[PDB]
DNA sequence: AACTGGTAGAGATTTTTCTTAGC
DNA sequence: GCTAAGAAAAATCTCTACCA
DNA sequence: AACTGGTAGAGATTTTTCTTAGC
DNA sequence: GCTAAGAAAAATCTCTACCA
C-alpha cells in the first residue's frame, strides 16, 4: 500500500500520469491519486454548443452542434424571428445540459426573447465547425431526398443517419457514443470532487512510534478500516488507526 | 350420512346461491363438497385473483401516451429504465404528427422497442412506416387496461403538478410545458442512485456500452471447456464454455444459455 | 391387443388430466363477466384464451381459472 | 365436477359392492365421500 | 511468416494475457438492481 | 374543541388428521 | 405393539376491486 | 403460444455522529 | 486520558393519491 503510494509518486515525478491510470495500475484509491495530481506544480468543454441558421429549398433550417463530439440537432423554422429561435433554444436546453452557447452576430440571435431564455435557463451567450456540419448535412439530405415527400422528414432522417450510422475517428465510434462517454466522464469527476471536500473537512492528531506526544494536525485524505492516509509537510504517510485521533476542523 | 345432505345442498344453492361455509355448516357436509357445489355454478364466479404483473424495463424501451391540458393535446414519451421525459404540444391528434414526433425521438436517442395503448393515432400506417424505416418493435397493450403503461401515466401526473407550480412564469402553454420538462429532468433528485433523470439515462447507456466491449475482449481469448452432468436423468451434454469458476459453483454457457452448475457435477478439460 | 389398449387408456388419462381448465374472464369497455373458455398459454401477468374460435389476451387480474379435482 | 361421479359410484356399489379406494381412483371423487358410500351399505365394512 | 508478423503476434498474445487478468475485475466492478418474483421493490446492489 | 374506510373472496403457505408399511 | 413416513384436509395470512 | 402498475412525498422508527461531564 | 450518557442529524421503512 505504502509501496504503491511511493511508486505512484515516483512514476508521476517521471512521466506526469493522470489519476485514473495511477488508480488502475498501482491499486490505490481514487482520492489519493487525485491528491497526487493536485500536489504537482506543473499540472495546474463538455457543455458548449454552437448554433447557426441556413436555407434549403426555401425553408429555414436551424442547426445546433455539440462541439466536442459533433452531435447535431436540427429543426425547420416557419420564420426567422426571435421567438422561434428562443423556443428552439428552450427545447435544446430542456433536453441536454447546456451551459455555454456560441452564436454569430445575426438579428434573431440578438433579441430580447433569446436574452430572456438565456437568463431563465442560466446560459452564457457569446458572439463570434458549424459550416462544415451544414455542408455534410446538406450532402446527406441530397443523398436521401427521394425517400421522403416533405422536407422535414428528410431533415430528420439525415440527422439520424449522421448521428448513429456514420462511424469514424480514433476508436471507430459514432457521435452518440462520443457525447454519452464525454458527459459520463464529467459526471464522475463532479461526484468525486464532492466526496473529496466532504472527507477533507477533518483533522488528525497522530502519535509516532516510541513516543508519547501527539504530533501536528495533519490533513485527512482517506479513512480506511485499519489505515489512515494523512498529508503533512507536502508528504503523504500511512498511519494505523490505533495511533490516530480524528477531530473536526472549523478553519474556513 | 350426508348424501341426502349433498342433494339438499344442491337444491338450496340452486334457489338461494349460498357460499360454501353456509352449506358446510347447515348440512354438515365436508368443505371439499361445498366448495365443489359453489365452483360448478355460472351465476357465481365473479372475482379476480388479486395479483399484479411487472412491465418491461429493458435499457432501450420507451412508452408513449397522449393527454389533455387547457384544451391542448400534449404527447409524452418516457424512457422506462431511467425516467427520462420528452414532451411536445400537438396541434391535432392525427397520425402524421405522431409519426413526426416518433421520428424526431428516434433521431435523437437510440430506440429499439416502443410500447403504446390502442389509440387511433398510434395504430396508423404513418407510424407503421416510421417504425419500419427506423427498425423499431412496436407493441400494444391489452385494450382498456391502463396499468400496462404505468410509467407514462405516472409521468403525466408529475408533469401536470409541475405545470401548476410554474404556471405564472410563462405566457403560453408551450413555454410552460418545456420549462416543466427541464425542471423534471435536471432539478429533481432522488431514486435509485440519488440521481436525476438525465444523469441516470447517461449512466445506464454508457454502462451498457462499456460492459459489452469489456466482455467481448474477455470472451475472445477464452479456453477451458467444461462437460457437465445435469437433468432428471444422469446424462451427458455437449461442449460448453466456462465463464466463471467460483467457490461453490461454476457458471457455464451452453447453446447461448447461462447456467449455474455445482462444482461436484462438472469436469474441466483444457 | 388388450395390454396395448390398457397402455393407450393410461396415457390418454394422463394427457386428459394435464390441461382440462376453464376460464371466466372480464373484458371490454363495459367490463362484464363472460362465459367459459379454454386456456392455451399461461404466462406470469396475462393469459391467452380460446373462445368461439377467437384468441384473446386477458390479464390474470381479470380472469378466474377453474381446474379439475 | 364429480357430483355425477358420486351418483355413478352409488349405482356401482349398489350393483357390485366395491371398496372405497377403487371407487376413489375410478370415479375421481375424494376419499371421504367414497368411505361414506361404503359406510352406508349394511353388508359392507370399510377396511 | 516474416519477422514483422511474428513480432506483432508475440506481443499481442502477451498483452492479451495480462489485460484479460485485469479486465475480469473491471467487469466485476459494476452494480445491478434486480427484481424478484411477486414483489414490487428493487433489491440491493448485487455484483455483476 | 369531540372526528375517522370497509367487506368478502382467491390463492399460497403452514398446521392438523388419518391410513399404512416396517421393525 | 409401537413408530414414523406420507398424503389428504382444514386453518391462516396476504392482496385486490368496488362502493354516484 | 410470448403478456404484465408505478412514482414521489409524508411521518415514524432505527442508526450514526458529535459534544461534554465524570472518574 | 479514557469512557459512557445524551442529544442532534442522517438513513430507512411503511402507506397514500392520481394518472381520461
Ligand atoms: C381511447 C384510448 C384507448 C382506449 O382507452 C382509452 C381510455 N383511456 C383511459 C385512461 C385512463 O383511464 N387513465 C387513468 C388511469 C386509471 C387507472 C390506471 F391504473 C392508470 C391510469 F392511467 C388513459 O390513461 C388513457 O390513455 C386512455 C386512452 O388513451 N384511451
Ligand atoms: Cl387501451
Ligand atoms: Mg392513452
Ligand atoms: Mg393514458
Ligand atoms: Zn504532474
Ligand atoms: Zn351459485
Ligand atoms: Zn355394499
Amino acid at each position: 500500500f505504502l509501496d504503491g503510494i511511493e511508486k505512484a509518486q515516483e512514476e508521476h515525478e517521471k512521466y506526469h500520469n493522470n489519476w485514473r491510470a495511477m488508480a488502475e495500475d498501482f491499486q490505490i484509491p481514487q482520492v489519493v491519486a487525485k491528491e497526487i495530481v493536485a500536489q504537482c506544480p506543473k499540472c495546474q468543454s463538455p457543455k458548449t454548443w454552437q448554433m447557426d441558421c441556413t436555407h434549403l429549398e426555401g425553408k429555414v433550417i436551424i442547426v445546433a452542434v455539440h462541439v466536442a463530439s459533433g452531435y447535431i440537432e436540427a429543426e425547420v423554422l416557419p420564420a426567422e424571428t426571435g421567438k422561434e429561435t428562443a423556443h428552439f433554444l428552450l427545447k435544446l436546453a430542456a433536453r441536454w445540459p447546456v451551459k455555454h452557447l456560441h452564436t454569430d452576430n445575426g438579428d434573431n440571435f440578438t433579441s430580447s426573447a433569446v436574452q430572456a431564455v438565456c437568463w431563465w435557463a442560466q446560459i452564457e451567450h457569446t458572439f463570434g465547425v458549424v459550416e462544415s456540419m451544414n455542408h455534410q448535412l446538406k450532402t446527406i439530405i441530397t443523398q436521401i431526398r427521394d425517400q421522403a415527400e416533405k422536407i422535414e422528414t428528410a431533415v430528420q432522417m439525415a440527422v439520424l443517419i449522421h448521428n448513429f450510422k456514420r462511424k469514424g475517428g480514433i476508436g471507430g465510434y459514432s457521435a452518440g457514443e462520443r457525447i454519452i462517454d464525454i458527459i459520463a466522464s464529467d459526471l464522475q469527476t463532479t461526484k468525486l470532487q464532492n466526496q473529496i471536500s466532504k472527507i477533507q473537512n477533518f483533522r488528525v492528531y497522530f502519535r509516532e512510534g516510541r513516543d508519547q506526544q501527539w504530533k501536528g494536525p495533519a490533513t485527512l485524505i482517506w479513512k480506511g478500516e485499519g489505515a489512515v492516509v494523512i498529508q503533512d509537510g507536502q508528504d503523504l504517510k500511512v498511519v494505523p488507526r490505533r495511533k490516530c485521533k480524528i477531530i473536526k476542523d472549523y478553519g474556513r
